[PDB]
C-alpha cells in the first residue's frame, strides 16, 4: 500500500514530531515506547483518526542486554506485522546524562548511554538489512556538538561518536541493497535555559523537534536518492560558535 | 512577488539543473554565464516561455583580479535591476583542472582562475548579496572529495576547501542578519566532456551506492531543500551528495 | 624517581613496541596482556635484565562486563603497587574482526569484546587513572587513521575506535584542569595481521603513497614517545596520524 | 653536512622560536622577513655567534601578485645558494586582521590569501621543483572550524592551507617529501592588547589556563621535521590546550 516507518523513542518531543511529520507525509508508522505508553497511544489515536489503521504502538527497553537483540528484531518485526513492509528507521531514542570521570552503577550508564544510543541502533540496522523499487533509508538522531562536548559527559559523547561510525559503516555496507543511511544532527532542541538561547547564531533559540523532523523528511524522501554517509547538522549555527 | 536568486555558472550542466528547480519552485532567476552566451540565451527563453519576465542573464569573468569586486558586484545588482530583490545566491560556477607541483597558462593565471572562481568570487558575491540586504540564504557547491582529493589538483582543492572555510565563517558572521549560508558536496556527478568511457566507468564503479554519478537533478535536490522553509534552522552545514564515494578506503 | 607507564595488550606487536620504547627512555612499565602470557613474561624478563625492577606484568580481559570495571581498577593499582606512582596509560589493547550487516560467537559476545576493549576499557581506565592521581601525566589512545574511510562489513570496531575519538575529547576537556593530557595516535596499517598472506599484505603496502610500505611498530611507538614527552606539554585532545598519507587516498 | 631550512616570517614571535629550535637542532636556516629587517638580522648574527655560516636572511613580500611566484622561487634559490641544499620548509608567515562581510578589499584579498595560502603553494612548488629526511610543515589554526567573527579571509586562507597541506602530501610522497602542519589555538598575544583582554583569551583555554608558547609551537615542528614522524605525512598536529575542544 504505502511505506512503513519505525520512529524509536517516538512517544515525546523529536520523536513525536518525526512520527508525526512522517504520518503526514503518507507513511504508517510504528510508535516505539519504552515508558510512554499512554503517550504512544495518545499519538496513535491521533493519527489513526487522521488515516484508519495507519499508526501502531511497540513497547521496548532499549538497554543493552542479552535480550536487546531479541527487542532490535521484534520492533522491526512489529513493522512487517502491522504493515507488510519497512522502508524507514529512524533512530531517535536516547538516553542523556552526565558521567564524570573523576566521581546507577557504571555499567548500568554503559547499557543506557551506550546501549541505547549506540548498540541499539547497531541491532536495528542489522534485523532492518536483513528483512530486506523501494526507496529504503535509516536516519540516525547524531549530535552537532560532538566535537565540543559537554563537561563530564564522556559516555554519552562515546555513544554518539560510535553512532557516526555505524552511519559511516552502515552506509558502505548497505548501498548495494539500496539502503541509505544519513544522519541528523541536532545542536540545542527541547531543552532539559535562555543562556544556552543567546549562544546560538541563527536567531537566539532552539530548534523546534518540527525543524529537526524537516531534515529527516528530506533524507527519507525521493529527493535525497543520492545522498548516503551525509550527515545533516540542524543547529542554527551553533557549532561554529567559539569558546 | 516571487522570490529571486542567482546562480553563477548557470548556462550548463549542475548549474542549469539548479536554476531549472528553483524557478520550478517558483523563484526568479538570474543566469549567470562566462563563455556559454548560447546556452544562458537559451536557458533563459526556455524558462520565460514558462512564466514571462522570470529569467534574466549576466556575463561575468570570475577569474580573480583588481576587478573581481565590481563584476561580483554587478552580478547582484542585476538581480536587483530585474526582480527588485535577491533572495538565493547560488555559487556553483568554477574551474577545475590539473596544477602538479612538479612540472600553457602561467601560474598566476591558474591561481587566478582556481581560486578566484571556487572561493575568492563566492567571498565577493556574498559580500555584495549581505550588503544589498524573508527567507534569505546563500548555497556554496563544495566537494564531497576534498580530503581525499585528485593527484595535482591542489590549487583547485586548495579552493573548495576555502570555500568550506567561506560556508562556516559567512554562516555565523551572516545570522544575526537572518541570512544562512550552507553548502552541498558533489562526489562524481557529470563527468568531464572531455574524458574516455572506459574511464566513467572506472570512476562510476567507485560509488557504493548504485555504481553511477549523480545526476545534476540529483544535486540540485540538496540546493532546493537548503533555500527551502524546510532548512529555517539550518545554518554552516554542508551535506554530501555523494552515494557514498567518500566512504570508500584506496 | 623514574616515572611509570602502564601500556594495555603490550605482550606483542605495537602495544610492545610502545613499552619497550616508554622503557628506553627511562619509564617503569606495566605489562598489561590477556592470552599472551608467554610473550608478556618473556618481554618483563628482557627489560629487567636491563634494568631491574623496571617491568611487570598485568593478566586482565577487557572484554565488556560488569567486573571490567574492577578489572581496569586492578590495572591501574598493579602501577602503583609495583612502582609507587603511574604517570601515563597507553590504550592501546584492541580486539578487530568483521560483524557483517547483512548475515563463530554471538552478537552480544562482538559487542562486549569490540566495543569493551576498544572503548568502554578505555573509558574506565582513564577513569581509574585519573581518581587514583593523589610531574608530566597523560594519556596516549591508540585510534584508526581509517575510522571514516572503513574496511566493509567492520561496523562494530569502527563504532568502538569513533568512540575512542570521542573519550579522547571528552576526556582532554574534562581532565585538563587536573593537568592530565589525553591524545591519540591513529596508525593507518602497521603491522599486518599475522594470519594475512603475503599476496593481501602487498595489496595494501601498495596503497600507501609514503614509501608502499606499512608502518613498523618503531614508528607508531615514536609518536607516542613524542605525545608523553615534554615536548607535547600543551598538546591535548589531539590525534596524530601516523598513516604515510593512507587515508588521504581516494577509492 | 649540516642540514637547511627555510622558516618564513622567521624575524619574530612564533618564526623566530622555529628558527632558533631547528639552528640548535643542527640545521642552518634561512630567516625570511617582510619588514623585521632588524629583527631579522640580529637573528641572524646571534645563531652566527653561535655557529658561523648558518643564518642568512632573506626578505620578501608575500602578498599575492603577478610577482609572488618569482619572489618564492628566490626564497628557496637563496637556501641552496647560501647552503647548497634545501630540507626543511617552514610556512610560518600570515597576515591576519578582520574583514566584515558587511586596505581595498581586493588588497586584504592579495594580503590573507596571499601569505596564508599561495605563497606556501608556490613556496612548495619551488621546494619540490629543486629536489634525505625532506619535509614542510605549514603553521595551520586550530580554530578554523570556529573561526573568529568577522575573519572569512583569514579563515578562507586557513582552510586553504589545510587543502594545500593533504594535497602536497598525497603529490610530494612519491618524491620522498612529508608535508604536516602545526595547528597553534591561542599562542603570543599582541604585544598591545590589554593584560584584562588577553585573561579573558587564557581563561578559555582548558589545559593551564594560558596561551601556548612560541617554543611550544616550534616544538611540535621539530617532532615532524625529525626521524620520529618519517612516516607522518598529511598530519596536522594541534597545539591548542584543548581550546577547540570548548563549546560556546
Ligand atoms: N534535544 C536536544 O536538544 C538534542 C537532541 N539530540 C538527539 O536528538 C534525539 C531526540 O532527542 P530528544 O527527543 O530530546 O530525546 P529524549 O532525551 O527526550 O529521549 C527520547 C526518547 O528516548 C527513549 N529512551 C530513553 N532511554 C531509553 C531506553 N533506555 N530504552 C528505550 N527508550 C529509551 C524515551 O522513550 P520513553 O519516553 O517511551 O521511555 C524518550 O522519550 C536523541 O537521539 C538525541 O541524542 C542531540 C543533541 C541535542
Ligand atoms: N561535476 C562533478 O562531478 C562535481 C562537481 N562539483 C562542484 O559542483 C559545481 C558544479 O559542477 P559542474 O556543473 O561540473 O561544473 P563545470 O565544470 O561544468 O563548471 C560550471 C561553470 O563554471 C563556469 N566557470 C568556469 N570558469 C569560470 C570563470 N573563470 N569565470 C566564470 N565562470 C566560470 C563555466 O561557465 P561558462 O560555461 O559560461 O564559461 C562552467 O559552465 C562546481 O562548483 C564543482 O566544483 C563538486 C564535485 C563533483
Ligand atoms: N596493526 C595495524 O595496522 C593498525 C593498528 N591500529 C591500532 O593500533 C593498536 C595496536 O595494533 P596491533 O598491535 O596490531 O594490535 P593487535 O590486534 O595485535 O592487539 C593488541 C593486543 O590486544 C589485546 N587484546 C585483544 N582482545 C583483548 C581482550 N578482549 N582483552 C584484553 N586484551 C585484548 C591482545 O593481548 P593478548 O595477546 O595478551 O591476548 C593483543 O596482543 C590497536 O589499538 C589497533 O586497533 C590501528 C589501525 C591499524
Ligand atoms: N599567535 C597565535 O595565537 C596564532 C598563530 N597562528 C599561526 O601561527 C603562525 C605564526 O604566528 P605569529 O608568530 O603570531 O604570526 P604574526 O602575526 O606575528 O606574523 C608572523 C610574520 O608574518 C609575516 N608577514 C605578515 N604579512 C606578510 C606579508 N605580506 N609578506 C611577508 N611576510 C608577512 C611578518 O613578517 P615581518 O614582521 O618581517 O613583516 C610577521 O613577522 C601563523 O601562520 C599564524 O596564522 C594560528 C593560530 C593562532
Ligand atoms: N567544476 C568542477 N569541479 C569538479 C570536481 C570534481 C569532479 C570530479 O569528476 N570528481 C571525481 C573525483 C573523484 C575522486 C575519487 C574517486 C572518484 Br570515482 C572521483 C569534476 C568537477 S567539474
Ligand atoms: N587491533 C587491530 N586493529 C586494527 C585496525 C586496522 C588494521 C588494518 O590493517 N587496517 C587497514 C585497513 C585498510 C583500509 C584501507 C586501506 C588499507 Br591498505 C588498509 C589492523 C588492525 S589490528
Ligand atoms: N598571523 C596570525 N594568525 C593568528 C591566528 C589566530 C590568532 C589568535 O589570537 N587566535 C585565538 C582565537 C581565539 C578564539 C577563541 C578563543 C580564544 Br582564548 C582565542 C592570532 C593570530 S596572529
Amino acid at each position: 500500500e504505502a511505506p512503513a516507518a519505525v520512529v524509536t523513542g517516538a512517544a515525546k518531543r523529536i520523536g513525536r514530531a518525526i512520527a508525526v511529520k512522517l504520518h503526514q507525509t503518507g507513511y504508517r508508522v510504528v510508535i516505539h515506547y519504552h515508558n510512554s505508553a499512554e503517550a504512544a497511544v495518545s499519538l496513535a489515536d491521533e493519527l489513526n483518526k487522521e488515516r484508519s489503521n495507519t499508526a501502531v504502538v511497540c513497547q521496548a527497553d532499549l538497554t543493552n542486554s542479552n535480550v536487546l537483540p531479541a527487542s532490535c528484531e521484534e520492533i522491526i518485526n512489529s513493522c512487517f506485522r502491522a504493515f507488510g513492509r519497512c522502508d524507514v528507521l529512524v533512530n531517535n531514542a536516547s538516553a542523556f546524562y552526565p558521567t564524570p570521570l573523576v566521581q546507577k552503577t557504571v555499567e548500568t550508564q554503559v547499557a543506557e548511554l551506550i546501549g541505547t544510543n549506540a548498540i541499539a541502533p547497531f541491532l536495528l540496522t542489522m534485523s532492518f538489512a536483513q528483512r530486506q523499487s523501494s526507496n529504503l533509508s535509516i536516519v540516525n538522531l547524531c549530535d552537532a556538538m560532538v566535537d565540543q562536548p559537554c563537561m563530564a559527559f564522556s559516555l554519552y559523547n562515546m555513544g554518539k561518536h560510535a553512532l557516526v561510525g555505524l552511519t559511516q559503516s552502515a552506509a558502505l555496507e548497505l548501498a548495494p541493497y539500496g539502503i541509505r543511511v544519513n544522519g541528523v544532527a541536532p545542536g540545542v532542541s527541547l531543552l532539559p535555559k535562555d543562556k544556552w538561547r543567546r549562544k546560538v547564531p541563527l536567531g537566539r533559540r532552539e530548534a523546534s523537534a518540527e525543524q529537526i523532523a524537516d531534515a529527516v523528511i528530506f533524507l527519507v524522501s525521493g529527493s535525497a536518492q543520492y545522498i548516503t554517509g551525509s550527515i545533516i547538522k540542524v543547529d542554527g549555527g551553533l557549532s561554529l560558535v567559539h569558546a
